[PDB]
RNA sequence: AACGCCCCGCCGGCGGAUGCCUCGGCCCGGGCGGCGACGAAGAGCGCGGCGGAGCGCGAGACGCGGUGCGGACCCGCCCGCCCCGAGAAGCACCGGCCCUCGAACGCAGCGCGCCCCGGCGCCGCCGCCUCGGUGCCCUGC
């Protein structure tokens, strides 16, 4: 189920399936964390948790507002999604543990080298409308996978 | 610029086409041609060691008995059987049990009577018992 393959063979990996969090917010968080060192990534996520840093939105941004914390990132939009941050922190911790124990590597040389977020099937509820009509009220879950390795280049 | 968007070369999702397969359908031929007041068809409610639906069965209830054949298992856990008959699974025929409604029969539908002994519905045919008539007669008075 992993979309990432290579001969590096010194990579830690983790994944979760059917995560009950918004797919778009999680995609943005994972794209934001990519290319960072693991320690910096943990610091950044914790900072996002209390509105010290922001998550820039590059893909799903139609209603996202402009904020000054996004200055200097390539876009003027961003938000502070918390459910996504909690989930991504869990998965990253698991991947780091898998890399350190399997290959005995230390945490100061590990980077976030790959990610992938895919849409999943959600639970269906219903809502009631005027003149005796019924509509749908579904959710938008996702599958997440994170890879940690030595260095991009 | 970069992003976003749109187009190639690999890898993942979402969805369920296609192909192959089917103890099912549809047509044609043959046989049969058999229900019921001795309570039918149908409905309700119950019945299993652990038991919801369906099948089956009826307070003898997930079955009882008889006569033949059969010959080692019994879908789970248990219990049981094991044998030159000592008898698990299966099969055929026969005898019984057979709650409440229903043509539905003491009234009524969940309540209540009559009766003296136990039993108490309607219509018809035959027969018997007990009777009525200023019907046709007769006798006695
Ligand atoms: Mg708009
Ligand atoms: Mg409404
Ligand atoms: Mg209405
Ligand atoms: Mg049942
Ligand atoms: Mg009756
Ligand atoms: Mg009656």
């Amino acid at each position: 189920k992993y979309a990432f393959k290579s001969d590096n063979l010194l990579v830690g990996k983790s994944r979760r399936d059917g995560v009950k969090a918004s797919f778009k917010n999680t995609y943005s968080t994972c794209r934001a964390i990519k290319g960072m060192g693991v320690k910096r990534a943990f610091a950044y996520l914790d900072n996002v948790l209390n509105h010290k840093e922001i998550v820039p939105f590059f893909k799903f941004y139609k209603g996202v507002g402009r904020h000054s914390q996004a200055r200097g990132s390539g876009t003027d939009k961003g938000r502070w999604p918390e459910k996504s941050v909690v989930v991504v922190k869990d998965i990253l911790k698991q991947a780091v543990s898998n890399a350190k124990h399997a290959h005995k590597k230390e945490e100061d040389e590990l980077y976030v080298i790959s990610y992938c977020v895919n849409r999943a099937r959600g639970r269906r509820r219903r809502t009631f409308r005027a003149h005796g009509r019924i509509s749908k009220y579904e959710s938008q879950p996702c599958h997440v996978e994170l890879i940690v390795g030595p260095k991009p280049l």
